[PDB]
């Protein structure tokens, strides 16, 4: 009973925080989003009375009629390629959403594929990481016999080695697919580095896909992306566990400093 | 960390590499087998309403119709609502619907209905994922583990009713493993099902859709629960939210123990490839 009292303050004080953060990430994006938002709802609105009078001969009560049918229309997209760029989403759990089942049958379809294909690539994953774990691991256990030459002590060699992964990790796994992705899909730099993180973290809105576009592309291309869409899941597992690795020293330090601040303040009280 | 057995991992992952690009190869085909022929009805339905409406109104450029098309469909991709009926709209950036926004980003579900626009909100929107993702999988672990505990006082009070018709051990485990499905099938799957059914009038098929698209962290974002312009019950948001909680750990245990079922599968088949192989032709 005790351990599962302990175990609720530990939940709860975790669930706070979360609100807490998603409090003030919703203020900080209306705070980004709305203005440009303006920016962007009058250019619509600009365009619907600028071609009702520059189109007078079109009627103003068909205008809304095209749009109906249009947002209805948007309720070949199923070839091999996208259908199989779809079995790839469903089971990496990138739901990108730009194509979805809209039969009865596809949906159920689409059920039992996912329930079935997301564990089995799972292991796939946990497979690819193992691979890139021990490569990786070579590299690091050659450059400690480099590293231990010149100085005294340890425990700075380990940051030293978690910097080396994020910096190689970022240069292999998201720097260079996005600057390839810059020039093949014709995105911003910003725009690569965002769908690069979007993807790799299994979020996947859907506003940038690479290869979905109407471009010609390579017969290297896609599947190319493919196996970046492999090494980099792989990679962004890896850097979000030790991210919430940090998070654990960074909580336990704060209770910590929760405890240094507390007991060196009670006596000040006293005096 | 080395010895021969990495050999014999990469023998195992390039074998079940190429399972899943077999398992990827079926997945395309059927798919297309059930999408493609309603994408086709509806997909000269629409160009009979183009060209209907082509010869119907000369006075059109046509060649700017398309053109008018890219600008309000590329405006649609922002959610736009251009109509004069309803000449004024809501806003899709406001503190309700950006929080729920920040609750598809950190939970990977990514709906992805609404997305950032501005610079800033793609920079940010990274920082947030990059610290969110695994704050609120300390959350989801939490909540896994009080999901278990509560289970596990469940099963210890009709453990009373084991010790006596056929005493035996892992028989019962199975047992327990049943309870665990179809209750929470009935708690996580059925009723927010049902619900949805009857809140977002969704069909039957489309609730159980929903919420597997969801809970299995998907998200394409056909379908969204409280996303429409609906009134809802102030106290809906809210208890959805906890829904996605408790759904999503349990889901997190419902696919753990499908891999584990897919490991005992595959151990009898490469026990069944060698009975077959050394038996040749009986
Ligand atoms: C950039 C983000 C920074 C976020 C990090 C700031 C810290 C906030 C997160 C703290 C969550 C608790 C973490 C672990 C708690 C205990 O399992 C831990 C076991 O190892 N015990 C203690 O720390 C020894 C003391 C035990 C503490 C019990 C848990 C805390 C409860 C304190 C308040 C009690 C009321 C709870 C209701 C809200
Ligand atoms: C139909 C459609 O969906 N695509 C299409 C086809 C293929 C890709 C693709 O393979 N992108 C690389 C890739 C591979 C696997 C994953 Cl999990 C993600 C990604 Cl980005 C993308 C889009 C078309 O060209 C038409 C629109
Ligand atoms: C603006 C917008 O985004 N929403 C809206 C607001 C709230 C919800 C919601 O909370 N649905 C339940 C829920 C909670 C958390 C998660 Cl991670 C998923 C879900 Cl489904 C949905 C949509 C609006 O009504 C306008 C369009
Ligand atoms: C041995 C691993 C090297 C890491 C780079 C290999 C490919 C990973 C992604 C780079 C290419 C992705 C963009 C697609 C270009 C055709
Ligand atoms: C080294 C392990 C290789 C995997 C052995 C074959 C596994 C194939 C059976 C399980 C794969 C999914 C089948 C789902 C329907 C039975
Ligand atoms: C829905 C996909 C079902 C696919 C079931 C069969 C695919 C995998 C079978 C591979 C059998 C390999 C035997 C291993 C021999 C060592
Ligand atoms: C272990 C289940 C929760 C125990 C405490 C119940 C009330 C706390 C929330 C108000
Ligand atoms: C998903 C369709 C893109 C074209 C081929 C990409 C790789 C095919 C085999 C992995
Ligand atoms: C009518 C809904 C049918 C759902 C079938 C689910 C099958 C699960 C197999 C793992
Ligand atoms: C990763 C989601 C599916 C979990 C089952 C696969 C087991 C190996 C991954 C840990
Ligand atoms: C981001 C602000 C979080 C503050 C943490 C509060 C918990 C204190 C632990 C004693
Ligand atoms: C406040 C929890 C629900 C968040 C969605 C915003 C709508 C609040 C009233 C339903
Ligand atoms: C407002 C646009 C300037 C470049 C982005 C600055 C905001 C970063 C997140 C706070
Ligand atoms: C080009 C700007 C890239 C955004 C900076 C990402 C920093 C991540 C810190 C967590
Ligand atoms: C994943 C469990 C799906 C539950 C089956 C739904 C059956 C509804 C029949 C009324
Ligand atoms: C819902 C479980 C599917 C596997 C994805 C889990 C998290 C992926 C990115 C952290
Ligand atoms: C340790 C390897 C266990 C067997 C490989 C995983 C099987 C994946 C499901 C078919
Ligand atoms: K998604
Ligand atoms: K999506
Ligand atoms: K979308
Ligand atoms: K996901
Ligand atoms: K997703």
């Amino acid at each position: 009973s005790a351990i599962n009292v302990m175990k609720w303050k530990t939940v709860s004080t975790i669930f706070l925080v979360v609100v807490l953060y998603l409090i003030i990430g919703a203020t900080v994006f209306k705070a980004l989003e709305q203005p440009q938002e303006i920016s962007q709802r009058t250019t619509i609105v600009i365009q619907r009375e600028k071609f009702l009078r520059a189109h007078p001969c079109v009627s103003d009560q068909e205008l809304d009629e095209l749009i109906q049918q249009i947002v209805a229309a948007i309720n070949s997209h199923w070839d091999l390629g996208c259908s199989f760029f779809f079995a790839g989403t469903v089971i990496t759990t990138i739901g990108f959403g730009n194509i979805s089942p809209r039969t009865e049958g596809g949906k159920i379809f689409c059920i039992i594929y996912a329930l079935l294909g997301i564990p089995l690539f799972g292991f796939l994953l946990a497979g690819v990481g193992d691979q890139l774990g021990t490569i990786f691991g070579k590299g690091i256990a050659k450059v400690e016999d480099t590293f231990i030459k010149w100085n005294v002590s340890q425990t700075k060699i380990r940051i030293i080695s978690t910097i080396i992964f994020i910096l190689f990790g970022c240069v292999l796994f998201v720097a260079l697919p996005a600057v390839i992705f810059k020039h093949i899909e014709g995105w911003s730099a910003l725009d690569a580095i965002y769908f690069v993180v979007i993807t790799l973290t299994t979020i996947g809105f859907g506003d940038y896909v690479a290869g979905g576009s109407d471009i010609e592309y390579l017969d290297f291309y896609k599947p190319v992306v493919w196996f970046w869409i492999l090494v980099g899941l792989a990679y962004f597992a890896a850097v979000l566990s030790m991210i919430g690795d940090w998070l654990r020293v960074i909580a336990k330090k704060t209770k910590e400093a929760v405890g240094e601040f507390r007991a060196h303040a009670a006596e000040w009280t006293a005096n």
